This record gives C-alpha cells, structure tokens and sequence, in this order.
C-alpha cells in the first residue's frame, strides 16, 4: 500500500504544516501537525478542558464506532519549545492521504498547554520519530508509521515541505518526479529515538565549503534550522546590522537586508537553503528589525534540522531494518 497527502502552511511564514487526516467511523478529519522529532498521535478532543479548546477542530471518539478506550493507558508530553499536553489514550482507524492503519493509538487530550490552544490552525501531532519516544504508560505504542510499515510498498516516508506553498507527504514509495538529480543516503542513529544523523559541513553564500561534522536531528516539528554557535556565528556575520538579541530570543537582523544563502552537506552532496527562506518576518507588528531562520542550538543540547532546512530538499525517512535518510535537490 502506500499513501499521499498534502501538507500546508499553517500561516504566511512557514511557522509549522498541516496535513489532514482521517480518524474513526464515520471518518473525522483533523489537520495534524506531522512531527519527525516526536512519536505520539495526539489529537484535541471532546475530552479536552473546554476553556483549553480555542477554534481547533476535536475528535469526538463517542461518535466513532471504530473507537475503543486504551484501558488505563496515560499519556503526558512536554516538546522543546516547553509546550505540553497530555490525557488518555483510544484506539482507532486513521487514514493519512488513503493509507489506513486500524488499531491505531489515538491520544486524547484533557490538557494542552497555552501555545497549542492559542494555535487554532493545530488540532494535535502526528509522531514520526521512533516509537521508542511514544509516552504512552504503561504499555508504549506504536507510530503511524511503525504500524503502517508491513503494509507499505517499501518502508519509508517522505516530507517534501514548500516555502510559503503547499507539499506533499508520501507513505510507501519515492515520487521520482518529485526532485532534481540523485538522493544522497546518510546513516541514521535511533539511539536517542531520532531521525539523528551528521551533516559533512557547511558554507555561507558564495562562500568557501567548510568540511566539519553536524551531528543532528531532522525534525519536521521544529520550524527552524539550529545549529552551533560558531555555524551561526558565521553565517549572521555576513548579513549588516544582524545581531543577537537575548530579548528577542535569538538573532535579528534588519528587515531591509537581502540574506545570504546557507549552504548544508549531505555526504558529498549539497543542499542549498535560499536566503528568504531564512526570513521569519517583523518580531513584532509594523518592526523594521526581523528574526532569524538560522539560530544557535548551544542550551537546545541537540543540533535541529527543522523546516527552515527540510523545505530546501526531498527528505527519505527509510525505515528498513537499518533506518537511513535520504536528502535530494528540488
């Protein structure tokens, strides 16, 4: 088997994508947040603390005939950014883009934390990081794709993410068509149950390769590319009047400026990120200075190639028995 779906900016700077997806019987269409550096389902539901529901579509697992409590099963998650949620958890049949996957762990919220109530955009996650992540207690489960795997025509998935337009999430094959020239696989490690892997280097704009290991995440859930001090250091010099701000929470720049691209290794390969993919708009309504799309991961502990990077290219998450990444032009 396999499946597609589209996936769609949730607002004019790329902050986070929305993918729709099938839950229960009849069918209740929720937009997810697919998230390669998580592995829980979680949806708002009408289980969900009213005053926490703000405009997000809930799943209401009494109206699903398909839906069956998880007896005694609890969930509770708390992601980088200090947002979290937790509740109870169902199984159900989800659908992604005709994929279907019956039994699947469907997490219920009752809590969500201020930044996802605030989100109406965001009716919960999709989890494709490795199961060994799920928080579900006391018996861990599956990810949507762990569960599907058997099924598909080969076991892999793949994000092909748009700058300011919409893309594409393949379950079970590789679209051809979808990207420039040939993919680049790299090795992947599970041990911290990530799409983990090590970058050769990078270069900034017209500049100079520079050979150096990255050990990082591909992370679908984050909206922007982390990477060491020094890496962004560099890359922020060569934009006038960029700085960092511990106010503002990273680094600025004036909004006047034309950014360089940034440049990252995958094996020999290379995969360019444009500068205005590195522009995250005012800090605030009607400000000439703009915030970064390059910030430093020193504090974060892991290095994060979230969307800022991942839009530049056609991502493979193969999940043979020895998971790999693939990263292709586009």
């Amino acid at each position: 088997s396999t499946g597609s779906a589209t996936t769609t900016p949730i607002d004019s700077l790329d902050d986070a994508y929305i993918t729709p997806v099938q839950i229960g019987t009849p069918a209740q269409t929720l937009n997810l947040d697919f998230d390669t550096g998580s592995s829980d389902l979680w949806v708002f539901s009408s289980e969900t603390t009213a005053s926490e529901v703000d405009g997000q579509t809930i799943y209401t697992p009494s109206k699903s005939t398909t839906a069956k409590l998880l007896s005694g099963a609890t969930w509770s998650i708390s992601y980088g950014d200090g947002s979290s949620s937790s509740g109870d958890v169902y199984t159900d049949t989800v659908s992604v883009g005709g994929l279907t996957v019956t039994g699947q762990a469907v997490e219920s919220a009752k809590k969500v934390s201020s930044s996802f109530t605030e989100d109406s955009t965001i009716d919960g996650l999709l989890g494709l990081a490795f199961s060994t992540l799920n928080t579900v207690s006391p018996t861990q489960q599956k990810t949507f794709f762990d569960n599907a795997k058997a099924s598909l025509d080969s076991p892999v998935f793949t994000a092909d993410l748009g700058y300011h337009a919409p893309g594409t999430y393949n379950f079970g094959f590789i679209d051809t068509t979808a990207y420039t020239g040939s993919i680049t696989y790299t090795a992947v490690s599970t041990k911290q149950g990530f799409w983990e892997w090590t970058s050769t280097g990078y270069a900034v704009g017209s500049g100079t390769f520079k050979s150096t290991s990255i050990d990082g995440i591909a992370d679908t859930g984050t909206t922007l590319l982390y990477l060491p001090a020094t890496v962004v250091s560099a890359y922020w010099a060569q934009v006038s009047g960029a700085k960092s701000s511990s106010s503002v929470g990273g680094y600025v720049f004036p909004c006047s400026a034309t950014l360089p691209s940034f440049t990252f290794g995958v094996g020999s390969a290379r995969i360019v990120i444009p500068g205005d993919y590195i522009d995250f708009g005012p800090i605030s309504t009607g400000s000439s200075s703009c915030f970064g799309g390059i910030q430093s991961s020193a504090g974060i502990g892991i290095n994060i190639f979230g969307d800022v990077a991942l839009k530049a290219a056609f991502v493979v998450f193969n999940g043979a028995t020895t998971p790999t990444l693939g990263f292709a032009s586009k």
